[PDB]
């Protein structure tokens, strides 16, 4: 659709520039070997393309530097949450190109039939087929992940073999390769790790587990800071990110809501379907959101399914709001302090738009809780308003942004803002509606 | 002891001149007069022996009689003169009315018309232990030291010299066949390829900050990068000189195209930079002229590309790193066209900027910033520590001390507002570990105590923002914790030679302490200790007499006259045993020490913390 193109705009640009660079290198090597007949030309071309891919696959799968890029607007412009299913694509392309390359050189060696390169080539083809065989989803689907890791560790020996197999290859391999080695060196046992222990585990409906891990003493995170969880019982060497779904004012534990959407998280749900186990979290990462707490009548709008950090944001807002309701220990006169200047809000909206509540029952329960929490406080003033839409049947059907925005602009609470977390098809609509009413728009990357 | 006395006497007849020279002042004159018992002006061996026996081996009554004889210049006028001489020796800069009131109080509390010697002893009896502890400061008579601090800089200098002798030998061995000329020429060629390449990667004003926060700042020096860079420049000039003379001797031996033209060009360019980048160009010149002339590093690198055939191999990494960082820094990268709200000139040539806090400017307590002023130096960017707590929402302070050519020129110019300045936002190590503790002991030794001002002001702001008062009953009560500061007490121990440029810090701590001293009746939350070690120690008889009036003035006013502080200022170095014992005596939580100073005290404090079980820290700033 038109909005499919608008959302996938930043994906199609990257895919097309990749295909363009491939055809550029292919044609460059084609021209430089036009003299040879139809077999070493395509072979040299595919060789150049393989150099490029077999080099940059690693930097495509760079873990630590990718997080640092996710914080800036760079995450806004190009999609850097897709690195895994761009990595699998570049792997498939390496396999296809290496296969056609072997076919080209074997046809050439047959035509010439009418060392260091060829044996190393056979071994390289065998290893690439090993990785492409023991790295497909059928290997992690069944509950063996360490087999996958051990087989797919052979990229090291593939790089070794390829160093003294392609003449100009080490030039390509060096910079991404040295970046990869640097990042694997920075990441050591307990560099930013912590051997925290699960204090409890719940199993909410819709196959979502609700980890209550034990808070590490010196672990301080802003609301919305995701962590990279690791559970040896499930998979020893996998590190899947997860968004902390508990307001930082939680001093005892750290929640994590882990929705079943794959092979690791499914393994987690099924395993605990049978608590104190080992976990190794890796720090708080994510965008700092002080623009919300330093605002008035913020309008948090979360669409799609990237709204787990809004649970943390809303719980932190309501905690810091309850933390300004004083009562005299003698007169019992309860008076409400004005702004604390660490949170400057006078109202909040929350418009969660989705297609259903398939996986988010914990979210709906938490929002009813935070709405009933101040429901008796609504006698003088309502702080948190909840607008939840479903668009498939709670006000069913898509909203009317003119209507809800005019309802916002109806009463005067201050400088109305917007914060958004969703599909860029809707982000520009919100930017247009937003500067129409003088609402200072913002957009969040999570 | 007779041998030491004879040696000391032989070391100087010993007239009053050599006496004052060995003793290192009107007190010195009185001592020279009272030492020669025969009033002969020269100190014989017998007179010096008797003086030493009466001072060291003499009883406290003998020392008291000697002090009384030295004090009676013939009363209040003599006491005032002696106290003035002592303060001149003690660097105690007090007002004339302050000294008058001190002399009056001393004459009131000591004279029971004239200070009687019996009355003098009866009053000195109030001084506990000072009787036996009475000892003249002149008797004080009876390198790896700075390497202990330089154990990290000398590491860098040594590895640098090693990585030069390595390249020199590597190039000399490969070309030993050439006779005595091209060997050193090619050695210097390689050393130049290294220095002219890395001298700029030393100047990373952006990546160093990221490295300044890490423990790499603890292991190797990251503040003295400018001096290491100047040193590498000096050795580039020296090496270029020997390299040109090597090639010219080679040429004249052979005579007995890129080489010669680009050689002359690089030689002249490096000489131009070495001339227009000395101290004199900025002491009495335009910082802009310095910047423009010494911008020629681009031209030097360029002409070096097609002069050293394999030089670009070196220049690849540092050149691209330098240009990457320079491109990251753009006109609105993180700059902010901040407007000075107002400036002051606090004493000791320190200027005090109040720059208007940008609306979207959030800094932790103790974050520095790279201030620039297009009026002082158009292009230089100097770092400075925010000396205003974050909870202060109106303006950002900056306490800038004249310690060079930029800051000094700033002070001079303002000595003659709404100007433009381009700060570079917050930096620095995180400081939340100071707030998440109990009875933290912030110790600031040396000249790194500007962020402790910010931290103390933020701590007191939060403390005052956890004191409540009901609008109805007016019942005032306190809270337990605010979840952003869990402290229960703070001890600020501040060692320095003198109050030279920190009287603003003094006037700030006075404010903090007295702002809650009237609440210390039920609980004291911040304890201020201030040590000016250069002041005369409480063991010196003159210093004993001076304290014998300072203490009375304190009891009269309840304010230590030196600073108006509620606490008293303790001259001399601290006995960390007693300090940590007093810390451990009371129980306010898990003690945590913090520190910012020279490693010489870092090791002492780490040893004592292991002795007393306190989790010593040392923040990097
Ligand atoms: C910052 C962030 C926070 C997230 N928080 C949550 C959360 O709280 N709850 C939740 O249910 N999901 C969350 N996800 C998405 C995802 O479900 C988990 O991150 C995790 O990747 C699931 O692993 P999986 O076994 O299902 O992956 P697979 O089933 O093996 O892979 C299928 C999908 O998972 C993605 N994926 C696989 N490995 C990774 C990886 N290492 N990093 C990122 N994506 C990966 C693939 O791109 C694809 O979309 C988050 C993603 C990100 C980027
Ligand atoms: C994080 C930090 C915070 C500081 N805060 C203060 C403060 O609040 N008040 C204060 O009086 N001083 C402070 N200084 C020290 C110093 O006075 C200033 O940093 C300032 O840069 C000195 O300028 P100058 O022109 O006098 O130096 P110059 O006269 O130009 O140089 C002489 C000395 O200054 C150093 N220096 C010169 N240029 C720089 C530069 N760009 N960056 C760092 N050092 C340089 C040299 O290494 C040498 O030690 C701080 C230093 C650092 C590293
Ligand atoms: N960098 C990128 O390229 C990014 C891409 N994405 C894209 O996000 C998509 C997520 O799938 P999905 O979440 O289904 O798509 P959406 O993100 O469009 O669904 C989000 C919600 O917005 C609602 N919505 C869309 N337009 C309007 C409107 N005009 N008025 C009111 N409500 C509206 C939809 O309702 P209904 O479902 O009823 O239409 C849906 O429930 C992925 O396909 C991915 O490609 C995500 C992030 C960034
Ligand atoms: N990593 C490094 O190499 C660093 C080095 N420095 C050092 O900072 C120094 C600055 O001069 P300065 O700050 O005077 O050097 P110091 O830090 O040694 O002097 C600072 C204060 O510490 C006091 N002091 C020193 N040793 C003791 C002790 N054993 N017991 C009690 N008090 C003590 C001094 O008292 P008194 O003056 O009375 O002796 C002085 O008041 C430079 O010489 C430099 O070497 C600075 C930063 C880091
Ligand atoms: C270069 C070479 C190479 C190649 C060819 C490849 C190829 C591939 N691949 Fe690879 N990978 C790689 C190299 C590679 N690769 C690396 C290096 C990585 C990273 C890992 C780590 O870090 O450990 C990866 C990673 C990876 C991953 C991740 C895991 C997680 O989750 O953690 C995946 C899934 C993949 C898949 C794949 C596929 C499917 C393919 C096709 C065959 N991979
Ligand atoms: C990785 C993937 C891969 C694979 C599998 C392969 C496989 C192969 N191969 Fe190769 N190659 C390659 C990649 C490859 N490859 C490269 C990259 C190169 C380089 C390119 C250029 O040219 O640059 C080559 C190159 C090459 C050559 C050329 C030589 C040189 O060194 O120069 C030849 C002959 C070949 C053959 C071959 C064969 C026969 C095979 C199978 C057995 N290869
Ligand atoms: C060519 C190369 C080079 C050389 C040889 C040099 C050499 C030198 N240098 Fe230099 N620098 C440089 C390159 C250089 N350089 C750079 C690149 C820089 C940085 C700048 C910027 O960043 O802008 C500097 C920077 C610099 C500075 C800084 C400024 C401020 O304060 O901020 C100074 C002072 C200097 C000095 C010097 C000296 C004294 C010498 C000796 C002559 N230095
Ligand atoms: C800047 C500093 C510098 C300077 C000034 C110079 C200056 C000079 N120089 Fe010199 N070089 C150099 C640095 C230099 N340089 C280098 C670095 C090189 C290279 C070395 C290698 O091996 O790398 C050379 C090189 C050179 C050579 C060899 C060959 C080529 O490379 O082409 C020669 C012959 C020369 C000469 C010379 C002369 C004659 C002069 C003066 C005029 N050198
Ligand atoms: C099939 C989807 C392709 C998406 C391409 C994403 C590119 C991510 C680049 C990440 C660089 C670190
Ligand atoms: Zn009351």
């Amino acid at each position: 659709t038109r909005a499919y193109w608008h959302n996938h705009r930043s994906q199609l640009f990257c895919l097309a520039t990749y295909a363009g660079l491939h055809v550029l290198l292919f044609g460059l090597a084609a021209s430089a070997h036009r003299d040879l007949g139809a077999s070493v030309m395509v072979a040299k071309g595919c060789g150049q393309c393989l150099n490029f891919d077999c080099s940059f696959i690693a930097v495509l799968m760079l873990r630590r530097c990718l997080t640092w890029l996710r914080a800036t607007w760079l995450a806004q412009v190009l999609p850097l949450d897709q690195n895994i299913q761009f990595h699998q694509l570049m792997g498939y392309v390496v396999v296809g190109l290496s296969l056609v390359h072997t076919v080209a050189h074997t046809v050439n060696f047959v035509l010439q039939a009418q060392g260091s390169a060829s044996p190393t080539g056979v071994a390289l083809l065998l290893l690439l087929l090993l990785m492409f065989i023991c790295s497909s989803s059928c290997i992690r689907r069944s509950g063996h992940f360490e087999v996958f890791y051990w087989t797919h560790l052979s990229y090291l020996l593939v790089w070794l073999l390829l160093i003294f197999h392609g003449p100009n290859f080490w030039k390509w391999l060096l910079v991404p390769g040295i970046l990869f080695f640097l990042e694997k060196a920075i990441g050591l046992a307990v560099s930013r790790m912590a051997a925290v222990c699960i204090m409890e585990v719940n199993l909410l409906p819709s196959k979502v587990t609700h980890l209550l891990i034990k808070r590490p003493p010196f672990f301080h995170y802003r609301p919305g800071d995701y962590l990279y969880l690791n559970i040896p019982t499930i998979a020893r060497y996998e590190w899947h990110p997860f968004t902390i779904s508990s307001a930082p004012e939680q001093k005892d534990t750290i929640w994590l809501h882990i929705r079943s959407q794959g092979q690791w998280t499914n393994r987690l749900y099924e395993s605990f379907k049978a608590c104190n186990i080992k976990c190794y979290i890796d720090g708080p990462y994510g965008t700092p959101t002080r623009r919300i707490f330093a605002s008035e009548h913020a309008v948090l709008i979360g669409a799609g399914i990237g709204i787990t950090p809004f649970a943390s944001i809303l719980q932190s807002i309501m905690y810091r709001h309850q933390k300004r309701k004083h009562t005299c220990p003698s007169c019992q006169h309860s008076w409400i302090e004005g702004v604390q200047d660490n949170m400057k809000l006078h109202k909040v909206d929350f418009i969660w738009i989705n297609r259903d509540q398939r996986s988010f029952e914990w979210f709906v329960s938490l929002l009813t809780k935070l709405e009933m929490d101040q429901a008796e406080e609504a006698q003088y003033g309502r702080f948190l308003e909840l607008h939840m839409y479903m668009t498939s049947a709670t006000q069913p059907g898509r909203p009317d942004w003119s209507k809800v925005f005019q309802k916002v602009a109806a009463e005067k609470k201050g400088k109305v803002q917007v914060f958004f977390c969703g599909s860029p098809a809707l982000a520009k609509v919100l930017k247009g509606h937003c500067e129409k009413f003088g609402f200072r728009f913002f957009q969040e990357n999570f």
